[PDB]
């Protein structure tokens, strides 16, 4: 089955569907209003026909329902009704940061610092649970109408958890296989510090409206990262950003994962521990979006 | 598609004699050209992984890798024609004869390393070196076999790459796992170390421990590579060969070509006559 706690009932008995959200980038997502509280939620609808694979969807719900942290999108349960799965989540009324900067242009360094602190808080919590987001980017950082920051979309993370379970289920007899082969089969070949690198790239994304090498063919970018002399990217405009921001980029984009700072360590960095970082900075951004 | 497929009736060319392998390697027949003997593996045509397996065997041309002769397509059945190894696998052998002598193990290890060094310079990985996949012919000569696991891993690596998504936010270690899999050909060197213990003791180390427990242990970093059970039975050279092939760190594990310079497999007197002696034991015991 997909999850042992699924509500086997029509979601429309609890929510009035209001409008579609996200333009389809996140699937079929509906804005909905609770019929008793009046609170707003987002409902993602996924098809669940009898003989489809449920493993990835199962992993995604398992990840969502065991998170209870302010900087992670809240989970309110799922509804299975007539071969449709509705995932009920916290509604973030300003969309993703990508939705926002595609209108406003590049974020200020202080706005990027607040965002980075809030994501690091969410990442420290996930890493403390032995979870890995693995798809940190502007599109998966959501903003509510109060200017707060919420990590969302564990679909990639669920995809990898499902691979891990399958490859482990059919790994076969292990008495002859090398330790490093067993470790890739059980652990995946990397660890939660990949999230720290992705935040570094996301910080550049917010500063420059594209990740580095966005205009390079994706298979070429993958190949360049595997070469011995590969150089981590940097911010484009040196004089636009303080040395603190430049250093933040340098350390998050540490090439060797053995030397890359963890999320708790990054929270002590000058850029995200400076005073004056609060949701008002993003309300300013939302006001610019509005004006 | 394989451009060399023979689109004709294989029984128009071979007499099908007995089955072989007890079904462990699939449906494979001992065949006689209709005086040469071949092995014919048949598979029902429902297949990209089967494609990839044949390409591995077809492109390999080395005396220590089981030879490939061609494939016939007929009545939705694919007939893969290969070199026949009349003494079966080393597992078939030692289950009758008992543990191999150190000299016999040394010769088998040299022959397998020769095949591995060829494979690794072809940018291939066997990934299932074990007694069951090391075959012996009637001359006592050693041939690596069964690239099915190698084909499946290469297909999983290719497919998971085709659904990896945009890579601009990916860390370089994640990129490396996507393109290269997370390990390399030195895993075959470790598997050979285990195999040599298998040939000496009739079982790989930890054979009587639950497999999911053995997977749990191998990833703990406190993990200690196994050793030969009975010290006084084997020379210091054998023990050292086990030590170096079972190097935990893949960054320090010697390559196949380097291992060919090890004392155990470079000593004189290593030849097929040792396995002819073994093949005499299975006949006379
Ligand atoms: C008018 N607005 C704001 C939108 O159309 C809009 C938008 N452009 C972008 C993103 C969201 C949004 C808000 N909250 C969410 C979600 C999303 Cl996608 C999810 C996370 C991903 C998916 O699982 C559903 C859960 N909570 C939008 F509503
Ligand atoms: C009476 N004997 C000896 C056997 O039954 C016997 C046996 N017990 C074990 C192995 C073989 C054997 C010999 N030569 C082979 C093959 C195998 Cl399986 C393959 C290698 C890969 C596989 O796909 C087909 C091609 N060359 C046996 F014939």
């Amino acid at each position: 089955v997909v999850d042992p706690d699924i509500f086997n009932r029509d979601p429309r008995d609890h929510y009035d569907l209001l409008q579609r959200l996200g333009g389809g980038t996140y699937g079929e997502v509906f804005k909905a209003r609770d019929k008793v509280s009046g609170d707003l939620v987002a409902l993602k609808m996924v098809k669940m026909e009898p003989d489809d694979d449920v493993s990835t969807l199962q992993k995604e719900i398992l990840i969502l329902k065991t998170c209870r942290h302010a900087n992670i999108v809240a989970y309110h349960g799922s509804y299975l009704w007539l071969q449709k799965l509705w995932i009920c989540m916290e509604f973030c009324g300003a969309g993703s940061l990508q939705d926002i900067y595609q209108v406003t242009g590049s974020l200020s360094e202080l706005q990027i610092s607040y965002v980075c602190r809030e994501v690091l808080q969410g990442l420290a919590y996930l890493h403390s649970q032995k979870k890995i987001h693995r798809d940190i980017k502007g599109a998966n950082i959501l903003i509510n109408d109060a200017g707060e920051v919420r990590l969302a979309d564990f679909g990639i993370s669920a995809q990898i958890g499902a691979e891990l379970a399958r490859r482990l289920e059919f790994i076969g007899t292990p008495y002859w296989m090398a330790p490093e082969v067993a470790a890739v089969a059980l652990k995946g070949g990397y660890n939660e510090l990949c999230d720290i690198w992705s935040l570094g790239i996301t910080a550049i994304e917010l500063a420059e409206l594209q990740p580095p090498l966005f205009d390079v063919h994706p298979l070429r970018v993958l190949f360049l990262m595997t070469k011995s002399g590969y150089q981590p990217p940097r911010l484009k405009e040196k004089g636009k950003w303080s040395a603190a921001f430049h250093n933040f980029i340098k350390v998050t984009l540490t090439k060797s994962p053995k030397k890359r700072p963890s999320a708790t360590k990054m929270l002590s960095h000058q850029l995200v521990s400076q005073p004056g970082l609060n949701r008002g900075l993003i309300l300013d951004l939302l006001d610019k979006l509005k004006n």
